[PDB]
């Protein structure tokens, strides 16, 4: 029933146009891209490609499906147009003014957004909730790894002279990370500016990161990744609960489904701006929620 | 600042009390119990203890840490008083058909119930909630132990003829569970009959159970438990998505930070009752929600 | 490049046509289904299907996406043309069998097959003979699961009231499994005598086996699987040698996969009928030998 | 059977005879020793011990069981006089090219040698290539100990000054690893120059190696060691597909049992020098192939 | 039966006295502090509390929770009264010495002394000594955490300027281990002072230590730890023997736990002083050995 | 030093006289065997080999290798020659009326016995009463395998018919096993009448048993074995403390380099009889006391 448009069609965004045709409760309009050549990737056959939004029926939902860094703009335009949105802004400095941001201008505008819905920022950060108030003292660890960061990869293929890029996290155990950046240049491309590049940007100034050029990168691509969240506690006057979740999963896969489900609770929201924690989780899932309670509960 | 009594003092009871006194957002007024003797336990030197809730100040909250079958009549009655109530009611198939019967006695006193609070039911049922909308095809398991289950344990101490009690839950994994029932009978019982008794118990009837009888209880009984949840599912159309939870603590001190934390959601919602799906994470958390964000997505 | 059809375009079908359009030694030809119907899914545009492998330009090699019960008369159909083969036959009882009736045929047609070349059989036969001669006394336990057997689901689907079925291999250890089938009957379907057909089917005889009728397949299947195959033994006179193999995979991507390198494998081979551990290792790798000696070694 | 011969009686030359004398296939025709002192230890009485090779029966295969270093020249001996040979040369970077020495050698006396047969290189070389065709695209980590190098053992004791010594392999994750080196000196010897010696020593000078002088290695020494194999990668266009293997064995004993193994292997080869890669590994199994297909497929 | 008293009510004195309360074979006689305000505390409403031993019954025996480097006096003091005295002294490379300075003192006086009865050094030592004679050669690791060091945080504490300190220890694997403590500073306090004493402490003198400043200590601090000693040695000639052990534990309850078994042990003993490996491991156990030895060995 | 003898050269028997070589403690005298051939086994080839203990020199301590059933007999045979005995005597259910018979025959003749001295019962004893002792309310389990029983395989090897036999010991968790026996049976054995004799032994009569006709045990036999021990109880008044000690071992190696060191301490201890919680761990350790306290402690 909810009319949706992927937004942006890159690994995310192909894995969203499939986690909507999986939905029961939601209708794929059509997917909106920069530029839409003669040649008909082959699975969009039969589906309705566009280069904006409007052109695409009664869209009443949004799945940003863009970098990062282009999130808060494309948010901003689809809000402005009665739009709920959903995105997986990672920034994690920043996403709590993202979402002061974008507040007034969901609200305004009559329709809500779920900023930050993917599994991390997303679940992982529900997760982290439930942790927190389970054991109030202690400390969380959140270890990231072996595997491919969606986002790094797209900040390293976004500077000149890269023409493909692999960006992997390393887990060093007590919440720290190394990065290992396989990059593919382009012809004429200086190595020693992307490698400062690299290292420059925000995204890699705080972990220990190497750059390392290779031939091909999608020889060495793998698109899967995981997480182990672990927190030593205390519950009440109660010390050493532990508690420990990991995943092993597909990143692009998990980060599409569960924007997927943000949207369908977005469209359940009053208007306005929201994180995955200020949701309940019911919201999340498809139809009434009286066989949602007897089944999971 | 929220006003709070912790009713029934038994072993949630014990630890809802440390819980209760470590919240930073929380005094507790009183203890309710059947009865108050003379000789004063220690943790509950300086501590009101009566036996009505109306004789403490001007309660706000009650956590109800009496048995489950219990649970149904002491909300009612604390609703009908204008007092928000927690509780950790574990009976799955019959929680639903009780937030039905809770919400309009809760509504029409001003009040709101956050049932079934405990770990499972309570925030486990939370996590299933998150990996079935992360992946929305396939099959969740939830395995328990080795442990003490509380419940089981109220349950069997209520037989006549049970000095006292140590329910134990084993996992046989893929949501199996074997349970070992060890039993202290009172002086001139028909074990024979408390066997069957045991056995034939709601609580009992489905599961593989063992009973056996046993000198001193206390030298057996830890009340550790713990729970392995797992999935391997879809995430849209991709396949062999895995997840994975785990907990080791101390069953009774975790149940009662989890009822301190979900009464702290209770005095924020609209009059009725409520599961804790039916509840946005971060109104678990105490203090002003900016902060949490900034933390935890 | 080596021409290569696709017979059968089911599960393994489907991850078998992406296997060889990512193989960098092959080319696709087209695809060989039972009927072609006027509606092409989205992944075979562009792609030729027919419903014999003679309309398809020169191909030189086949895979078998068949089901196992079906494969002895495809081999020949496909090796009296000349075309080598490759499959998944699954049937340890008997593969041996299949192994020597279809020697001759491909040797008097001037081709090769390679059979049981999935998984298991397939690589992990390739691992049980390694563990064999790294530690010759002892004995070594497979135990797969929790997982869906393709081969499995298969012989169900294929009796009679059957509208769609799971066949999941739940690992009980020490090589022993349990098989857990869930079934979407059709309208008037007797369940007992579909309950008692899957039951008794060869595939099912030697396990047991729980049947359970389910409103949808779709909402519990994830093609998932895994395995974990362990040895304890002796090298020459030395006990207690420790040996472990576990994989947690998509099955049939994985199977489809190996299909693509044992048929490889299968074009340089002389003339006959091959199982995974007669076939020198390097034949299953893309282009001259020396690479891979020096990378793999 | 095939008449064998051990060359070299150190660590895997003890663990060889053993192998040798197990082995259904083989006899053990005598050893050949450097020296052959009046004092017969144990193990050797009724054992034939010579200083060369043909003053033993008619030795058909030999295992040389002597430093890497040492195998060029070896194998050629052996090689010239038309017997098969087996090590386990275990210098990945050149093994390549002691294959393209000794290829013309054994094929000009008409014999079969294998090379670098131990368990890496080796079986663990099998192992990386069928999970390379098992998965295309990713990568593979070889993650060693903790545990004894027997090959930079020898390196270390062949130092002038060490009177005995043991080299550590302890895994830093992700294919990196640090070496410990404790040495025994030689009355004398000076420490610093031992230890730059070990330090840059090619089996070293690319491992952070860390050097420390004790007065017993017998006291330390445990000729145990292990391995943990891993792969997260794409098989087709399937991306997360996870493979591990792992063993914990006595390192010399399994070394010596595969050596053995590839002897067999060796002798049914077309005269010339191949690795084990390039074996079908039914050869490494004793007698008539049937049965094998039978009891691994 | 046993008239004990705990001196020192901190961290293991809390749990010392329910550890007391709970012995079968033991009797709290009191408390000794250095202060006792008006103010009681509630769990020591009904206890005796001095600031001398003298002041209380005819005490037999004493558990020293005090601060490991005032151990020494204190146990010199118990035992110059005839008191049987346990205590953990943690430092390793002084607690041989202090067994000889003890052993006279407490000889002399008709006492027993049973030093560095905690878990580590303590039980951990009697495992060593197991697994040091069960595989004579090859190396033991212990590696603790991650947790909080008892003793280390109250040497922070114990720095001028520190108002509250948590000593974390985090395990790098092979025996090494890195230290991170956060401190909560006094009004008016400098920092690198207080940083710099740290960094050079005896404690923390030999590994890696990082220090930061945090506005609340009580809100990260868990008392929870654990530790994972591993051998991989030779049992006579057999090579490869493997063990593990480990424990997730509250540490300041296991310690309390078993000095108190420990001082049982002592009253049992000639007089003298001894480490916990110099004593019968069923003289820890209370009550006849008869029944002990049927029901563990 | 001491000078000892081996009785009983069976599996145990060889590896405990490679243990006393290695011992720097320990001198081997001889080897006691039933009957002495003229063909000497190689490892035994200048080791003295007769058929009574009184032909071998000043023998002050003896390793009793024999049948468990056997035990009783030869230590009071060697006792009574004022000779220290060591046996790893296994029936848990009677090991505590050895010791009573055995203590004044001990005493008698000045000498000192130390039964059970195995791993289990033995060390694993010493583990169990440590987790005793530490948290003395809760339950502990032994979970044994997959792996050899020494203990059950000489059993069934005493039925009459029984060529050779295996008995395997395969853990179900919490403490429960079940044993698989294949027997390899002589010329004219009745197979029903040797199950019988098997699962009728008081050895098999409290485990599921399951008995197996093969052709060769020696292709399925691996000496190596296991263990699992865990503890979850309380220390004091805190529940939830959690142990675990795990081994992957040689059984026969393992346990008779535990029997020479209870033979070094048998040596130490007032004439007697002793099962291995009755002596200092300290005792166990070769030379003076002080380095060791340095070294573990
Ligand atoms: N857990 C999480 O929160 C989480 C997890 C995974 C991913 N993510 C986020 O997902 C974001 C996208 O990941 P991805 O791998 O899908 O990136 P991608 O493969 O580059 O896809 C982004 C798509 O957006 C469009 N696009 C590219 N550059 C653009 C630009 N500069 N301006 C406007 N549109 C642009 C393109 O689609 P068209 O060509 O069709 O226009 C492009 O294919 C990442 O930045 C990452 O931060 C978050
Ligand atoms: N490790 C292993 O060795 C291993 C692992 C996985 C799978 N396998 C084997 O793979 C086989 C196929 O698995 P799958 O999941 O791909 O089965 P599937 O999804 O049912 O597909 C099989 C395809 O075979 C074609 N077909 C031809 N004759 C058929 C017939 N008589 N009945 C039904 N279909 C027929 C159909 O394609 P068209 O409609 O296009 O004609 C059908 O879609 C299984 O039987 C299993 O034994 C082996
Ligand atoms: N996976 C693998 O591929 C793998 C694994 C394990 C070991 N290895 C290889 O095995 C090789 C041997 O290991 P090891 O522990 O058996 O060494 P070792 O104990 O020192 O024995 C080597 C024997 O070689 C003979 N020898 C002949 N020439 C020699 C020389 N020039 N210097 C010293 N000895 C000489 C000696 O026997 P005689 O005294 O009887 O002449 C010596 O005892 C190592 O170099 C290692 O690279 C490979
Ligand atoms: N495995 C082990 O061996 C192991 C494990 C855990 C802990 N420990 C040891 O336990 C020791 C105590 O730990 P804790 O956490 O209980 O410390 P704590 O919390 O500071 O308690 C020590 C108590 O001793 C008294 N005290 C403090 N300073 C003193 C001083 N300067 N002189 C005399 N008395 C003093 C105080 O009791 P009053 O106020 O009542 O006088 C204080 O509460 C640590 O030093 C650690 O080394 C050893
Ligand atoms: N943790 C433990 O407590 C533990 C662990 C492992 C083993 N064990 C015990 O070790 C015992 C022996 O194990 P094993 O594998 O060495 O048995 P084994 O291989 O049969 O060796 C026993 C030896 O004793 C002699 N012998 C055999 N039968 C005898 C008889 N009926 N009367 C007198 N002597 C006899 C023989 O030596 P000769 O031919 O030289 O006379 C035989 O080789 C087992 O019964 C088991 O209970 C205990
Ligand atoms: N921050 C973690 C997880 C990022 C997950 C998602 N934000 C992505 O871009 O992959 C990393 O560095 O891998
Ligand atoms: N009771 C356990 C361990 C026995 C260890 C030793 N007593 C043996 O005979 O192997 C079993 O059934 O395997």
């Amino acid at each position: 029933k909810l009319r949706v448009a992927v937004v942006g069609y890159g690994n995310v965004g192909r894995y969203a146009l499939e986690a909507v045709q999986a939905a029961p409760d939601m209708e794929l309009v059509g997917v909106v891209r920069r530029k839409v050549l003669a040649a008909t990737p082959p699975e969009l056959t039969g589906v309705r490609v566009v280069t904006d939004i409007s052109q695409l029926e009664g869209v009443q939902g949004a799945l940003l499906c863009v970098p990062t860094r282009s999130v808060p703009e494309y948010a901003e335009a689809m809000l402005r147009r009665g739009i709920h949105t959903v995105d997986s802004y990672d920034i994690h400095g920043d996403l709590a003014d993202l979402r002061r941001r974008l507040d007034p201008v969901a609200r305004e505008h009559g329709a809500a957004a779920v900023i930050s819905a993917g599994w991390d920022p997303g679940t992982d950060s529900i997760i982290r909730a439930l942790l927190e108030f389970m054991a109030p003292k202690g400390i969380t660890y959140t270890n990231f790894g072996p595997g491919m960061s969606m986002g790094h990869s797209v900040a390293v293929k976004a500077i000149p002279g890269v023409r493909d890029a692999l960006s992997m996290t390393i887990p060093a155990g007590m919440g720290v990370h190394k990065r290992a950046v396989y990059v593919e240049l382009e012809p004429g491309a200086d190595f020693a500016e992307v490698e400062r590049a690299i290292k420059t940007d925000p995204y890699f100034v705080r972990d220990e990161t190497r750059v390392t050029q290779v031939e091909s990168v999608s020889a060495l691509m793998d698109v899967g990744h995981g997480v182990v969240m672990e927190r030593k506690g205390v519950s009440g006057a109660t010390h050493n609960q532990l508690f420990r979740f990991e995943m092993r999963i597909n990143n692009p896969a998990l980060t599409a489904q569960v924007m997927v489900a943000a949207l369908r609770a977005a469209a359940r929201q009053k208007p306005g701006c929201y994180t995955m924690i200020e949701i309940p989780v019911i919201d999340y899932l498809p139809g009434d929620r009286e066989a949602w309670i007897r089944k999971l509960v």
